[PDB]
RNA sequence: AGAGAGAG
């Protein structure tokens, strides 16, 4: 545990960069993981929602990047769009200073612009999502040959069933001492076992079921009975509240698109995003959102990993997860690096089950929703 | 399954 940023041997122009980012103390993983990191070794690294797991592989990359070297040097995978976007400015925004390049490699962008910016010089860094990055490496604009660290971010999403091939494939292209970092909230028992195809004696720095919740975020359900329509009891909350920032989770794109329309049918100022819609639109959308200027966001769990808007205090779980990690993820974007947030679950009959799995696993307090709002 | 995840 090194609890100073000048206490952990990076070199002055990152520091001028984590500085300028305004970070100003190093938060718990932050004190733990990089110095890891740095030092090469596979690292498997799960910490709070919200407590700076972005920069703690942000920060060991840029120190361990030859700023000289104009090659790819490190990459790294998110499971969506967004995210990897946002990654990509974090880590851009803490290397501008000492000189880090820093691309993103996501798809639905101009392919023939993204390969003229790549045979023009190879950036330090890639960001980027699994089926763009293999795309390019397999086309061979991407060499593999100087990258030495891979970062799974979402690793327990990035190694599930539906990801985990594309991850693997991608690891194929890289050489057989690639340095391989891993981050979530949560890591699942199944996922773990995976991890030995990647990785070798990896460091672990692992949370506590009982303990992972943020003692920030209230935990509410509310019980909507067999007669009653779970659309009305969203609408007589939803007009009792004062948003700052908001976010429904959904559970399917089709049932996203008819929320949003119900929702504008009683005057609602909402605004949907999800993964059928077209890339233009989703940046029009998260753009909005970010800055503030839509205040309500109904979304599927393409939001729900990693997304981080401050302003976010309340979660809305109009659909409960239908994995029990998603939950953690979808509450924690509300209550970001130590808010105070509110979580909402609407609960049918055939949802209590679900919402009991999550409570016994991760023992933590679910209480019924009070009238203080 | 859902949700994501290249190009054309
Ligand atoms: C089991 O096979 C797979 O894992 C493959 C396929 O699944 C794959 O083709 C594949 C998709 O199939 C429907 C969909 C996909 O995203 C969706 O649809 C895209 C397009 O509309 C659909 O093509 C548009 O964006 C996405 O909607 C928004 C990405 C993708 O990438 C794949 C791929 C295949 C070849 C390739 O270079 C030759 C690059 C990517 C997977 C893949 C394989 C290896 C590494 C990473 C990813
Ligand atoms: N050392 C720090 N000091 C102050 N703010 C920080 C620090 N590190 C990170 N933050 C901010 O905390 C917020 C959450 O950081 P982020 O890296 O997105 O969290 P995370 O741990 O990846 N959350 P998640 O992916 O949802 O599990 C962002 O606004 C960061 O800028
Ligand atoms: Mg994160």
């Amino acid at each position: 545990i090194v609890d100073s940023f000048d206490d952990m041997n990076l070199s002055e122009s990152l520091l001028r960069g984590i500085y300028a980012y305004g970070f100003e103390k190093p938060s718990a993983i932050q004190q733990r993981a990089i110095l890891p990191c740095i030092k090469g070794y596979d690292v498997i690294a799960q910490a709070q929602s919200g407590t700076g797991k972005t920069a703690t592989f942000a920060i060991s990359i840029l120190q361990q990047i030859e700023l000289d070297l104009k090659a790819t040097q490190a990459l790294v995978l998110a499971p969506t769009r967004e995210l990897a976007q946002q990654i990509q400015k974090v880590v851009m925004a803490l290397g501008d200073y000492m000189g880090a390049s820093c691309h993103a490699c996501i798809g639905g962008t101009n392919v023939r612009a993204e390969v003229q910016k790549l045979q023009m010089e190879a950036p330090h860094i890639i960001v980027g999502t699994p089926g763009r990055v293999f795309d390019m490496l397999n086309r061979r604009y991407l060499s593999p040959k100087y990258i030495k660290m891979f970062v799974l971010d979402e690793a327990d999403e990035m190694l599930s069933r539906g990801f985990k091939d594309q991850i693997y494939d991608i690891f194929q292209k890289l050489n057989s001492n690639t340095q391989v970092v891993l981050l979530s909230a949560t890591m699942p028992s199944d996922v773990l076992e995976v991890t030995k195809k990647f990785m070798r004696d990896p460091i672990r720095i692992l949370v506590k079921k009982e303990e992972l919740t943020l003692e920030g975020i209230r935990q509410f359900y509310i019980n909507v009975e067999r007669e009653e329509w779970k659309l009305d009891t969203l609408c007589d909350l939803y007009e009792t509240l004062t948003i700052t920032q908001a976010v429904i989770f959904i559970n399917t794109r089709r049932k996203v698109d008819w929320l949003t329309e119900k929702m504008h049918a009683r005057d609602f100022t909402v605004s949907a995003m999800h993964g059928d819609m077209d890339q233009k639109e989703r940046d029009v959308i998260m753009r909005e959102f970010r800055s503030g200027s839509s205040r309500v966001l109904i979304t599927t769990d393409l939001l729900a990993r990693g997304i981080d808007v401050q302003q976010v205090s309340l979660v809305i779980n109009y659909d409960l997860p239908t994995n029990r990690e998603n939950y953690i993820h979808r509450i924690g974007r509300g209550g970001r690096f130590g808010r105070k947030g509110v979580a909402i679950n609407m609960v049918t009959e055939e949802d209590k089950r679900t919402l009991r799995d999550i409570e016994t696993f991760y023992n933590t307090s679910i209480e019924e929703m009070p009238l203080n709002v």
